[PDB]
């Protein structure tokens, strides 16, 4: 049957749509509770939660002797977060970046370049261990700098945590349904293609970031969007790629890493010397479009 594919697909969108808004709302509240910025909650809790698909996908693929899918998924997500996710969000809600957030973005940049350089001959399991350690350090460093918490069964907090978790479950399940529904529609229309079907789940892992960021964008939560983008990329590299490399050596993806380094560099330069708004967003989307037009499938 195919309506099951249609049912799923539509339901996936509904869970994604409402799930994303609840995730954003709950995350914004949690940040106020812990006295940290929206960037910080976006870069830690939101980034890790929405990167769970990438982490499972890369670990699974490398385990199943498909390390090309594992690194392809990780870095492709990174390119998607800056090009598509941040591109759309910048246009919706232009961001002027604070001096301290610029420091966080510069560190992100350094991290990406380091990853690109040690991955020129691919990524070994020791490359993995190192990247994962830097990931852990980035998280502690980010929270520390974004913290002002100097000081308990509060209904405000509990309600905040419930919005967040149910929202997350909503976007993660919604995303799966979207992919699963699309897969079944494709199969019973007999238009299924593996080469393209890998980019259905590849894009699939990026749907949480997309919807969550757009939801944050609609509520002018610019720092949260930026936090979620920066953190998700780091989680995709220090987490998804890294764990992949633990099961098997990952072949180099130098062209894609170069594209990521160029987009990351652009993202930093705009954050430091300008803004992340309309035309910066238009630039990110144009670059993203060119990438999905010309990069190897
Ligand atoms: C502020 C500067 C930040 C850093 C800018 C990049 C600096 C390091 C470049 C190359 C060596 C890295 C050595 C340590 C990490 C790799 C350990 C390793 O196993 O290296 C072999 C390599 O992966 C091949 O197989
Ligand atoms: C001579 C090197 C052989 C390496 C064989 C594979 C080792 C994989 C280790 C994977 C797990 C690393 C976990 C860190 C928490
Ligand atoms: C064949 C296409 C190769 C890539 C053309 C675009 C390169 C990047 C251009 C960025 C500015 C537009
Ligand atoms: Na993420
Ligand atoms: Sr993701
Ligand atoms: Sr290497």
């Amino acid at each position: 049957m195919v309506i099951l594919g249609v049912g799923y697909f539509l339901l996936g969108l509904i869970l994604l749509y409402y799930g994303s808004d609840w995730f954003v709302l709950g995350s914004e509240r949690i940040a106020r509770h812990f006295n940290v910025s929206n960037f910080v909650i976006g870069a830690t809790v939101m980034a890790i939660g929405t990167s769970l698909p990438e982490i499972l996908t890369s670990a699974y693929a490398s385990y199943m002797h498909a390390p090309g899918i594992s690194i392809g998924n990780a870095i492709g997500s990174c390119i998607c977060n800056i090009g598509l996710v941040l591109g759309l969000s910048a246009i919706i809600s232009p961001i002027i970046v604070d001096k301290n957030l610029q420091k966080n973005i510069l560190v992100y940049l350094l991290f990406v370049i380091f990853a690109a350089v040690i991955g020129i001959d691919g990524f070994s399991w020791i490359d993995g261990v190192v990247l994962l350690i830097l990931f852990i350090i980035y998280l502690r460093w980010t929270v520390k700098n974004g913290s002002a918490e100097i000081e308990k069964n509060n209904p405000s907090v509990v309600f905040s945590l419930v919005l967040l978790i149910i929202g997350l479950i909503g976007v993660l399940v919604g995303a799966e349904l979207f992919v699963d529904g699309a897969k079944k529609i494709a199969l019973a229309l007999d238009i299924s293609d593996k080469v393209i079907g890998f980019t259905l789940v590849a894009f699939g892992t990026s749907l949480p970031e997309l919807m969550v960021s757009l939801a944050a964008a609609k509520r002018n939560l610019g720092g949260m969007v930026l936090g979620n983008v920066i953190g998700s990329n780091i989680a995709d590299i220090g987490g998804a790629l890294a764990v992949g490399s633990l099961f098997m050596h990952l072949p180099a993806e130098n062209v894609q890493m170069a594209v990521l380094v160029i987009m990351s560099l652009l993202l930093y330069l705009f954050a430091k010397y300008s803004k992340i708004g309309r035309w910066q967003g238009i630039l990110f989307l144009a670059l993203y479009i060119i990438a999905i037009a010309s990069l190897r499938m």
